């Protein structure tokens, strides 16, 4: 992709990345001023500015200005101040292009003669790059192309400059003979180390004083910038010149920015009726070209896309914005919208209308005011209920929706809008039946999809022997043939892909922009691999070329870089091309036909196989060639591929705006080499070198005896007559339609459009984990952080699923920091030493130490909270509970210490008292605990209250005295275990910490001496 | 179950097991039905022969697969993971 930048940026690009003997002037001299800046700061920062004589053109993408004399040249301050006043920010024209003048540049201007200029420039081709030298500098060429010197320079190849002074050099001043060459080699380096694609130096002015770049131009290739993002810097496309963009326009950019999605919308006559909001590239292209054929030159309102497969949320705001663009002002003949679109691939139709009927349903009142008609029509997966929602929508609001599905032409319904019909070497096989291919990538669905494709046409073996994936290990990975699992290998060199499948022929490279040249040259160092198919789209244009021109030394036959691939029905699909299975179906696809067809965009390729099922016999080989600048294969190396199979009867090619390709097959079916009846059509008029339109390549097919058709609707009908003329002459017979084998359809997409119920077990009545936000119990994660809720309050949310009061929050960590580690002599403590000790884990240590948290090590907790708790709603006294316990043996568990006690006390049960006597309303058991406190150490100066027996009836305090627990929740939690959970997870802190400290001091396996064991085994047993 | 049942969906199915075949008319072992297990008269040595490796073991190294767990039985209570043993079971 082309872009042009900036002759500022480009120019100091080539004052600060050029290495040559030749000593560039006036390097880093130049200024630009705009009506955003004001003039003293750069005369403040640049003192250089007003020394000289100064030369002001506007830098706004504009060629020819030598010619139409709009340079300013010989100016000083008053030259330089008062020529922008009638310049710097007004409306101008050059060509058609109207607009403002806010980008001016400022360069230090040398006089010098007309001999003096040299013409430099450098343009990427397919087969290489020309270098383009005339002597005759500035804007008197003379003669063009005959007296100045070219030079094609091969890619991968180096220039060397005797070849250089030999060719290209014959009518140069011998003195500059060195001052120039070299110059032009390092600037040959300057073009191939930072991936131009077209740099024009005119004139360029070679002194004695030296070398002088005043005007250049530049396109370079952005998507190398991955690249070159160093050499670039920030690099700053201009757009082209033209008005200024509408407020819409600019949120339809950031919309497109802001997601994956493509979202183009580009205004043509805003008070325009025929409106249109359309899916695909190519589809957007034939309606603009199908409405510009029927008088909607001025009634085009915009050209705009929808691709990508956007969010609803993109969607809704895309269609509001054309829909309140559409509502502006009446237009008498009334107002259509024109959601029309090509065949989606795997997009369900369905979701993309609920966005469209949202933002209708939303926007209805100006629809019905304005008496807006509105024409849809969709095709691919689940299509059907689209249309029916979108029809109930009609008659629900009564906004009149004429709705079509793929029974309809694509773009005949605007001639239902308008109310012009009424409304209802490279070898020449590349696919076998016993084709296999590598796919480089964990590509899934694509496979997936092959595979499917693959038992839908009476294969018997699949066409996937094997996947690379370089990011994981040698597996096998289950597929679905039919109804059977398989298991397909994943490999992760293609080294052993290629040994282990020698019958391979086809590699499908689903790697990415970045990646692709390098798995591609690896691919072709493999003879069995006799055709690759590159799915990415971004490779920059030389490595492209190098791609092409390794591909025809080896002979291999690329299918180019940005397709969708190319389907043989009956034998062979690569990768995601035709669709899910219901379009492959719907299409006929199963069985081969007798039409072959050539195209270029992905987007397109669906609409072909729709057309030619629904007209003629079907398809009997497709390919898209790629939507590129270099594709890997051209038109001419398909329908010269296609003249030699004999299963082809006829031949359709899609041809693109720009590219003399099509005039090749002019010279090849005038030289007698095509024969078969080829029907070519080149979308892209906009008519709203002359030869690269696409009215230009129609009519020079149409005289050279190939069926060219008046417009996109009657592509169809003339395919149908080219048809009917080829099966009454006898040649083309059609063959009898056996069905296909049927495939289940897939859980996934059943249960997405709803047409099986599933009993869903594993209940959770904690923590969303999908959605935008983590949400706990019913508090999102935010929501957490904000209110400052500490790991109190989410204990609260994940294990009570409520949002507890702040003072309790506060006691679940205080609670769990005094059940942290007790000493290392208790006995889990112990077994996380010993498991530690043994050199294991941290989750296995910690674990072989949890599992003594039972009944004797760490069960006061419940059954302190659990006998208060029962003698307590019993409704004893507590001189009676004590009595009792005494009498059944059993005893009381929360209460005895084995050192400290009264006034002694345990210093961890005091701050917890004070705790919940001071910050806790309304807490009972409490007091009744400290009553048996008071009974048992009047027995005993020890049997204080434990931590333990504290923390639980604390806890059970806690839960039924504070809101928001009632009374049978709050007698849950306790037999649940909800304090085990406590001891649990605090003493967690205090085993983990001796795993990292008996893991720190390098400490030795564990032994437990003999004479502390005492054997009592038995006799003889 | 039922669009599974007269087959008109496809489910991709985890976790792949070559081992056990539980349903049906016997407990499948590795190929081998329970009651050839118990009529080759294959001891636990078979079993692990079946289970772990999915191969009928012959049937000096079934008795060795016997031997090397008589032997790797309990070695004392000193030991580290015996310790562990004693230590959560006098927990309770
Ligand atoms: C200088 C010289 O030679 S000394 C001069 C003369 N010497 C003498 O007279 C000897 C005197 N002997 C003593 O003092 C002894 O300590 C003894 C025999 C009185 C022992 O008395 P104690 O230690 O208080 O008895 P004991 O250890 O069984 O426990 C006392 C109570 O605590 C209770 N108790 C213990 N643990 C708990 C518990 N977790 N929960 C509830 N109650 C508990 C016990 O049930 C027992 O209850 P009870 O009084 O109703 O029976
Ligand atoms: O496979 C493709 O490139 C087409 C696709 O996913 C889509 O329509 O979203
Ligand atoms: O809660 C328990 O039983 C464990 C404990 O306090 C201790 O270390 O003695």
């Amino acid at each position: 992709s082309a872009k042009a930048i900036s002759e500022q940026t480009g120019k100091e690009l080539l004052y600060k990345f050029i290495c040559t003997t030749s000593a560039i002037q006036n390097r880093f001299k130049y200024a630009r001023v705009t009506p955003d800046t004001d003039w003293a700061r750069l005369l403040q920062d640049h003192p250089w500015l007003l020394s000289q004589n100064l030369v002001v053109k506007p830098d706004q993408l504009i060629k020819r200005r030598g010619k139409l004399g709009l340079v300013g040249v010989n100016l000083t301050l008053d030259g330089v101040k008062s020529w922008l006043k009638p310049r710097l920010g007004q409306e101008a024209t050059v060509g058609k292009a109207t607009g403002f003048l806010k980008n001016f540049l400022i360069e230090p201007f040398v006089p010098h003669s007309q001999a003096e200029e040299f013409y430099v420039c450098i343009y990427a081709t397919r087969e290489g790059d020309y270098v383009l030298f005339h002597h005759e500098g500035g804007v008197d060429v003379g003669d063009v192309d005959a007296k100045a010197q070219k030079l094609l320079v091969g890619v991968d190849e180096k220039l060397n400059p005797e070849d250089i002074k030999k060719h290209l050099l014959v009518h140069a001043p011998e003195d500059k003979k060195e001052i120039l060459a070299s110059f032009i080699s390092g600037l040959f380096n300057f073009y191939e180390d930072l991936y131009f694609t077209y740099l024009e130096i005119n004139p360029l002015v070679v002194t004695k004083d030296g070398v002088y770049v005043l005007d250049l131009a530049a396109k370079v290739d952005a998507t190398a910038d991955y690249i070159c993002k160093v050499k670039w810097g920030d690099i700053e496309f201009p757009p082209p010149f033209g008005r200024e963009a509408y407020p819409e326009e600019a949120y339809i950019a950031d919309l497109d920015a802001k997601s994956g999605a493509s979202l183009k919308l580009t205004l043509l006559n805003p008070k325009g009726r025929i409106w249109t909001m359309v899916a695909g590239g190519g589809a957007s292209v034939v309606y603009s070209d199908t409405i510009c054929d029927l008088g909607g030159v001025n009634e085009l309102a915009n050209y705009g896309e929808y691709s990508g497969a956007p969010s609803e949320q993109q969607t809704y705001d895309y269609a509001k914005t054309i829909l309140s663009l559409m509502t502006r002002e009446k237009h008498p003949d009334g107002k259509i919208l024109i959601i029309g679109g090509s065949i989606a691939n795997f997009t369900n139709v369905a979701a993309t209308f609920k966005g469209i009927v949202r933002a209708i349903r939303d926007y209805q009142g100006p629809l019905k005011e304005h008496e807006v008609t509105i024409f849809v029509r969709r095709g691919g997966p689940n299509y059907q209920e689209g249309l029916r929602v979108m029809g109930e929508v009609g008659k629900t609001t009564g906004i009149p929706i004429h709705v079509f599905g793929t029974e309809t032409h694509m773009t005949a319904i605007v001639g239902m809008a308008l109310g012009h019909r009424p409304i209802p070497g490279k070898s020449t096989t590349l696919f076998s039946r016993h084709t296999k291919a590598i796919v480089w990538g964990m590509q899934t669905r694509a496979v997936q999809g092959m595979l499917d494709f693959d038992y839908v046409c009476s294969r018997d073996e699949p066409s996937v022997a094997a996947m690379v994936y370089p990011f994981t290990g040698d597996h096998k990975q289950k597929f679905y043939w039919g109804h059977k699992e398989i298991l397909i290998p994943v490999f992760k060199n293609m080294a052993d892909a290629m040994r282990k499948h020698p019958e391979v022929d086809v590699l499908i490279n689903f790697a990415s922009l970045r990646s692709a040249y390098d798995s591609t040259m690896e691919t072709m160092n493999y003879a069995q691999i006799r055709t690759i198919a590159i799915i990415a789209e971004g490779i920059p244009e030389a490595l492209t070329r190098k791609l092409i021109k390794k591909a025809d030394q080896k002979g291999v036959t690329i299918i180019g870089p940005a397709t969708v691939g190319g389907i043989k029905p009956g034998c062979f699909k690569i990768g995601n091309t035709g669709g899910m299975l219901d379009n492959i179906l719907a299409s006929k696809l199963y069985r081969p036909g007798s039409v072959a067809y050539v195209s270029r965009s992905g987007g397109m390729s669906n609409e072909l196989n729709n057309i030619i099922s629904r007209t003629t016999d079907g398809v009997y080989e497709g390919v898209a060639i790629g939507g590129d600048r270099y594709p890997g294969s051209t038109f001419m190396d398909h329908v010269l591929r296609y003249q030699d199979t004999p299963g082809v009867k006829m031949i359709v090619v899609l041809g693109e705006i720009g590219g003399t390709e099509e005039y090749k097959i002019c010279r090849g079916i005038k030289e007698g080499r095509l024969t078969k009846p080829i029907v070519c059509w080149c979308i892209g008029t906009c008519a709203t070198q002359a030869s690269e339109t696409a009215v230009a390549k129609n009519q020079a097919l149409k005289e050279a005896g190939v069926f060219v058709p008046r417009s996109f609707d009657e592509l169809g009908e003339i395919i149908q007559s080219v048809y009917e003329d080829l099966v009454a002459n006898g040649v083309i017979v059609p063959a009898q339609e056996v069905p296909p084998p049927t495939v289940p359809m897939d859980y996934s997409w059943a249960r997405e459009l709803g047409l099986i119920r599933k009993p869903a077990s594993f209940m959770t009545s904690i923590c969303d984990e999908r959605g935008q936000e983590l949400i706990y119990a019913g508090m999102p994660i935010t929501e957490v952080f904000k209110e400052e809720m500490g790991i109190g309050g989410v204990l609260g949310l994940l294990w009570f699923q409520k949002r507890l009061p702040k003072y309790s929050c506060q006691f679940i960590e205080m609670c769990l920091m005094v059940t942290a580690d007790h000493g290392p002599a208790v006995s889990g403590a112990h077994n996380t030493i010993i498991c530690a000790r043994a050199g294991k884990d941290l989750v296995s240590s910690l674990t072989s130490g949890l599992l003594t948290i039972g009944d004797r090590f760490g069960g006061a907790l419940d059954a302190a909270a659990k006998m208060f708790s029962k003698a307590f709603d019993s409704g004893i006294i507590p001189m009676e509970f004590v009595n009792k316990m005494k009498k059944e043996g059993k005893l009381i568990m929360g209460i005895g210490h084995r050192v400290k006690s009264i006034n002694n006390p345990d210093m961890r049960v005091q701050i917890l008292k004070d705790y919940v006597r001071q910050h806790f309303p309304a807490t009972p058991l409490l007091d009744y605990a400290l009553e048996v406190e008071k009974i048992t150490t009047s027995k005993k100066p020890n049997l204080i209250l434990n931590v333990d027996g504290l923390i639980g009836v604390a806890f059970v305090d806690m839960l039924r005295n504070c809101g928001s627990f009632t009374r049978e929740e709050a007698d849950e939690y306790i037999d649940i275990g909800a304090l085990n959970g406590i001891f649990v997870l605090g003493r967690s802190m205090g085993f983990i910490g001796h795993y990292l400290d008996q893991k720190r001091l390098k400490q030795g396996l564990y032994r437990h001496p003999w004479d502390d064991i005492s054997y009592v085994l038995p006799e003889h047993m």
